[PDB]
């Protein structure tokens, strides 16, 4: 009665909710139940006052990580699309989620940014992608995530098809 | 299909986690799923250092009523166990959630402090605590709750079965 947490993890623009989307129309085409927690939604619904410091970013990843575990322990497929930067949030999110199965759609910055100019410019006015050093800075690559997805190498299709066959070798469907 | 979430409100000692898990024990012993969701365990687990300003509360209450909802719509029977002392914001979680049970353990002051194994209303009398709904806060009593029960009057199975007949009226199983 345990359901599984695809963890969606990567940096702004990487193509993160372009495979959430993906994922549930597919798990929903094959009968499942499944809840999609966009880590930006969840932002603009609960406290779309709170800022992008590395605390406020700390406790939304934790709201997240609990929506997530209990949405799963109930026989819910959750897919969560959140930066969710370094290693240790997303350390503690395998911790607190059973069955976890992280994903890293891994993509150069030059693009990212050649795939949405317009998008990245704007997070980036509004605080919402730091860069005290440059863009590439921050992020933390998952070192044994359970998929990574090349996203300027492989179509939609192909990624949504290497988490399923993950999903299958896990025994989680 | 749409499940229904029992907000069981009021102040501390009153019988809330009492009747949440012999709800909780009674709907699960009729096949059904079910979460329960203690609103204070939640503060207490995501953000402990958390302060209690109207704006930090008000976030809260939309935390708790959110994974309520996400809950309750993938067809998880949510019961919450909350102080919430305003009317406002149970108003809040009344309209965010479609088939909402709002349910007042109402209790004299004199039989909640006889029922305080954590010793609650000891330590707000000698100052150690703060804003205790029920002592030094106030506690703003449901208009039209959809079940009151008088804790020091019903044993808790006569508060289950209160509650289930309502909730038989209500349509909502
Ligand atoms: N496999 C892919 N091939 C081509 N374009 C993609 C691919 N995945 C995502 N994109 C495009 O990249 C852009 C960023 O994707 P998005 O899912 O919004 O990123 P994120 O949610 O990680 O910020 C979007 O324009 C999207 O259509
Ligand atoms: N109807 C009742 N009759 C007798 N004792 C009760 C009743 N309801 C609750 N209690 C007792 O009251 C005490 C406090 O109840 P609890 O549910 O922890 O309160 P709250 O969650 O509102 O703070 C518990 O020890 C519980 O067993
Ligand atoms: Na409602």
């Amino acid at each position: 009665s345990m359901s599984f947490v695809i963890w969606i993890t990567g940096p702004s623009g990487a193509g993160k909710t372009t495979l959430a989307n993906a994922l549930y129309k597919k798990l929903e085409s094959m009968g499942y139940r499944v809840e999609l927690l966009d880590g930006d939604g969840v932002r603009r619904k609960l406290y779309p006052n709170l800022g992008f410091s590395e605390e406020e970013r700390w406790m939304h990843n934790r709201v997240v990580v609990e929506m997530a575990r209990r949405l799963s322990r109930n026989g819910i497929i959750t897919i969560v699309s959140v930066v969710s930067p370094y290693r240790a949030w997303r350390e503690y999110a395998r911790k607190e989620i059973e069955k976890f199965v992280e994903v890293y759609p891994r993509c150069p910055l030059e693009v990212r940014m050649k795939r949405d100019p317009k998008g990245l410019y704007s997070k980036a006015l509004r605080g919402e992608i730091k860069g005290l050093t440059g863009l590439d800075g921050e992020y933390e690559e998952p070192e044994n995530p359970e998929v990574v997805v090349d996203t300027d190498k492989m179509t939609v299709e192909e990624e949504v098809e290497a988490v399923l066959k993950k999903l299958m070798e896990l025994g989680y469907l």
